[PDB]
């Protein structure tokens, strides 16, 4: 405990938690830059250096974390997260996920992983429903694709184009025009279908935005 | 008593639900595999017994059900549904309805239950509104009907196409773009028709939503 | 008073409602049928005499209304409408508003009079925020007239044009798609304009629901 | 303090105020009678003249408003607006942005500041949830225009338009149909971007909808 509690005094820091942060800050402009040809052209170099670079210093981090809290660590979400974000970036998806070490930003920040808990913490209660839901749209999405696949490939071929279909029914996004008058030049009860599915599920939707209320 | 006794103490057992419930899960996966050309073509024999199967075995279930719960049976609401839908699947639209009997799994699990009654329950205080926007609509399709339906046939043409189109309307779905604006080059008035039944609907509506509240 | 009393007590009596209460319901189913052409081909004589009927009984009943209520009578919001839509279908349009009529069945039902009356007195509240928008829409409409309309006339020709097209956008119909990406290829920064309108229009509509909290 | 208190009286006047709620509400009429190609071919002139005018009246205005309130006049907010939107109509899009002169009526009606102060009290408290979103569109946008804007350049080609489409995702408009479907035309698994961005921006912005209750 003579090393181990001269490091614990560093992790506990203000100054590593706002270098850190800093670096994230830096870092996500930096992967904003990333995004330009041009930049790219002219300072690409100096940049997957700089990413090299902090990637380095947070697996330190990490690392050090894990000394100063060892299996206290592994419990934290907030750390399980961090944690799983740099392995990621240690590692062409991976290119890209490697952007999601800017939410770093939100477990590093308790004005934000107070909010963030705060919706998490929400979700248990709304869990019933959204079982409830899912029910539902596995039972519409196979019965509309053995009603409607045959003919409409695209939108109910399979059991995933109807799960995806109906997801869009349910955000209402061009369900009449799109998707249930075309349906009826062929099954003109295609709405007996369709209305009380939107009746439904934007009926228990509006309700399970309701349990929003907890926060 | 001597034999019905022996009975009613399966049909109570935590076994035969749990059994029950069991065959829901395994059919409810046979159906979503069921939905696949493929899958059909090697193994649609052995899936088609299967089903002929379980439904055997509900349909002993509600036989027995019966006997153990005599009038009382009839009288629940979970249990009229459970026959039901087993009615359906003895009995090509029927071939499809057969895909309700997974919502057993809603009467069978009471976590479930609780939901749809939980919901169920706060509809009467809705009704009145309900009654509401329906005269609402039957006066607007109406109105609808005689004043764009020569012209505009595809949504005006009957009653019912305007009844449609008017549910289209109220979910906001391409109602400029796809209907008023293709109206107006030919009725340049029509934004005195659809604006004010928007507003109405869709206050009414946000207003039906809070009621809500009761759950 | 001897008269006057003996006609009171009739204009009072559920009979005299329960009886208007029946034409309304009667008139209403058919002007549903009236709008067959195959139906009025075989009886559209009947039900045009049968529409005469009811017109002339109910212009009885407000006249008989009159007398026993007298003043109160046009004081009345209810009768004042029960006058004013039977007035009109005394008197193409007029043919069309007719229908009108139907709504009589909101008047004089007492369960639906609560309802209208709970929604419309929850509206004073809303007022203020109502002309905040109403004065929102006109400046912006202003604006994107001179913004927009030389290049734009459909959407944005006139004053009354941009207010159309920006109730439209209000509720995010086609917004993008159809009104903004097409105005970006000729102006780049349309989203200045119409991102906050947006931003605004439905954070005050979103609060404008809210007040609906009164009922 | 002869003749600064013998100012103040004019200022404080119901007159003044009464004179200048006056002037604004003729502008605000003139504004939209400029919008008529017709009317500026026959009284154009009358007009500009008639706008040069108010802009004077009101300099004048805020001059003395800044006589009698001295620092006081630049510490408020409904001052600063009105000397902000005079001194842009003092100054060609600025022409446009004086139509910013008729918000005039907010600040000068206590009707109306009323709300608006009611309402953007409630945005602190939002704020902490707009930085969440922000982020979150920052680091999606990043995603996407890296992972679609080569073969689908006008969405997501730079960062801006992906920031740009992101919005219009998430007010769903014609998110499947008009951008994920064609999108899984070449990148069969963009759902598993979209839908739970819609999740997640959908589900924050109702719950970002939810602290309009301090109003
Ligand atoms: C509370 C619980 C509620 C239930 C929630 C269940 C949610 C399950 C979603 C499963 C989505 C399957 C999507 C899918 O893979 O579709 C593609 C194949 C194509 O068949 P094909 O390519 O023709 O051979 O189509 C298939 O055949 C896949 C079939 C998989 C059935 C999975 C059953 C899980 C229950
Ligand atoms: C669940 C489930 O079925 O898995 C997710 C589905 C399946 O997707 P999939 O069959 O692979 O369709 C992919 C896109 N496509 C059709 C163009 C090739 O894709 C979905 O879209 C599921 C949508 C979520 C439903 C939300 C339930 C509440
Ligand atoms: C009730 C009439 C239902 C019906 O006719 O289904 C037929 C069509 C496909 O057959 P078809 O109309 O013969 O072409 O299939 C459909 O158009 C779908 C019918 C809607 C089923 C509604 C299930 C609600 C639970
Ligand atoms: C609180 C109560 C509010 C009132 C709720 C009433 C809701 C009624 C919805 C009735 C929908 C009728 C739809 C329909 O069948 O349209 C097709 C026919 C076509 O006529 P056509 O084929 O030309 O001979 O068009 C028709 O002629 C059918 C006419 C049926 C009138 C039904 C009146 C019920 C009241
Ligand atoms: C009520 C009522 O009128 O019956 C349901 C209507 C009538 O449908 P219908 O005339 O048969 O139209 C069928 C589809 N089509 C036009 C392509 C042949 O179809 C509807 O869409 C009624 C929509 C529900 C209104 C909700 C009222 C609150
Ligand atoms: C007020 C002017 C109403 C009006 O002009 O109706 C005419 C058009 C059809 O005739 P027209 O404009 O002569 O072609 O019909 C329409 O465009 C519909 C007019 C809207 C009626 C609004 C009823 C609200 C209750
Ligand atoms: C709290 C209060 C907030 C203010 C609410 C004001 C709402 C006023 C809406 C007025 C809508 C006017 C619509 C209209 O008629 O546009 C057509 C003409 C066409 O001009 P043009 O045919 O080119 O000759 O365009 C015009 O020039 C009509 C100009 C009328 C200006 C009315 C000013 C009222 C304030
Ligand atoms: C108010 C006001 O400006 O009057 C109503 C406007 C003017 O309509 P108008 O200029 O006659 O446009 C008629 C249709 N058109 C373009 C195809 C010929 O038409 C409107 O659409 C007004 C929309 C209501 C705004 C709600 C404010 C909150
Ligand atoms: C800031 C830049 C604004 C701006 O460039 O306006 C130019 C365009 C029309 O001119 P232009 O871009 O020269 O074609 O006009 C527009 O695209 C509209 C600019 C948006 C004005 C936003 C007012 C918000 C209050
Ligand atoms: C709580 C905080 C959450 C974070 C909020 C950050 C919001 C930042 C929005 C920045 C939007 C930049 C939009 C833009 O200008 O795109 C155009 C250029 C085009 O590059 P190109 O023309 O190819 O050379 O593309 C660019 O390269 C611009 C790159 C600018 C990165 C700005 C980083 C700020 C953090
Ligand atoms: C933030 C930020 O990135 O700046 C605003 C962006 C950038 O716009 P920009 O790259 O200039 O795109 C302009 C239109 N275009 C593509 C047709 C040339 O344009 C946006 O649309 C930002 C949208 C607001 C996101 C709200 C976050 C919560
Ligand atoms: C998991 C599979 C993801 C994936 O296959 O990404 C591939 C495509 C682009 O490549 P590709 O499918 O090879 O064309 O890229 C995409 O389609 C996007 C994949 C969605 C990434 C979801 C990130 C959620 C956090």
């Amino acid at each position: 405990s003579h090393m181990y509690l001269r490091i614990t005094n560093i992790v506990e820091s203000s100054f590593f938690t706002k270098f850190i942060i800093y670096l994230i800050v830096l870092n996500g402009i930096t992967m904003g830059l990333e995004t330009s040809k041009t930049f790219m052209q002219s300072f690409g170099v100096y940049t997957t250096l700089f990413n090299q670079i902090v990637i380095t210093i947070f697996t330190i981090e990490i690392i050090l974390r894990i000394y100063v809290h060892r299996i206290s660590f592994f419990k934290d979400p907030w750390s399980l997260f961090d944690f799983f974000v740099v392995a990621i970036s240690l590692v062409e998806i991976l290119r890209v996920l490697r952007v999601l070490r800017l939410f770093r930003l939100v477990t590093a920040v308790p004005q934000m992983r107070k909010i963030v808990s705060a919706l998490i913490s929400v979700i248990p209660g709304m869990l019933s429903v959204i079982a409830l839901m899912t029910l539902f749209f596995y039972i519409f999405a196979i019965m509309a694709t053995q009603l409607f696949g045959e003919r409409f490939p695209e939108w109910f071929g399979t059991l995933g184009e109807s799960f995806y279909t109906l997801f869009q029914v349910m955000t209402l996004e061009s369900w009449s025009m799109g998707i249930v008058r075309p349906l009826m030049e062929v099954y003109p009860y295609a709405w007996v279908f369709f209305i009380p599915f939107i009746f439904v599920v934007t009926f228990v939707m509006i309700n399970l935005v309701v349990a929003i209320c907890v926060d």
